[PDB]
């Protein structure tokens, strides 16, 4: 574990990023997808061998020995507000699991669920704070990548809020 596990936000493409694994923002079907999914395929296409896996889990599979957690979470075009609120936590509970299975210092994490599966909502809080009940109890340092100036600002501010 981390000695003092943190949360970090970056403004950056997350395929560019500095830690031990990294969560996709995966589709249920395995497939290279858009937005940080196309970016992740672009990077560790050998990491979307068998990578399909229903909404609200995560499966990993390695590209080398780097791992990558394919996490499936729900498009809310499709789902209630109340159904894909659950499958989005869920996704993060097994996020967490498998970073502690992995025994990894360090997690690059994007927030699921807030882009094309938004359903043209801003989802920014819900789906940081189900990021937060699922990560709290790891010890790894956690560093959330995003790309909008002014959710960069909104993450900080939450991140820091809590210290
Ligand atoms: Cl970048
Ligand atoms: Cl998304
Ligand atoms: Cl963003």
């Amino acid at each position: 574990g981390a000695m003092a596990p943190s949360y970090r936000v970056k403004r950056m493409d997350i395929a560019k990023n500095d830690e031990e694994c990294v969560v996709n923002a995966a589709n249920p079907r395995g497939l290279p997808g858009d937005g940080v999914c196309k970016a992740v395929y672009k990077k560790w296409p050998e990491s979307f061998k068998n990578s399909a896996t229903p909404v609200g889990t995560a499966k990993t599979v390695m590209c080398g020995t780097y791992p990558v957690i394919h996490a499936v979470g729900p498009n809310f075009s499709n789902y209630t507000e109340s159904e894909g609120d659950r499958e989005l936590a869920a996704a993060y509970r097994e996020v967490a699991k498998e970073v502690t299975r992995l025994g990894v210092n360090s997690v690059a994490i994007p927030l699921l669920s807030t882009g094309v599966y938004s359903g043209g909502k801003d989802r920014l809080t819900q789906s940081l704070n189900h990021l937060f009940t699922a990560m709290d109890s790891t010890d790894a340092d956690v560093v959330i990548y995003c790309r909008d100036k002014e959710w960069e600002k909104k993450i900080s501010e939450a991140i820091q809020m809590r210290t």
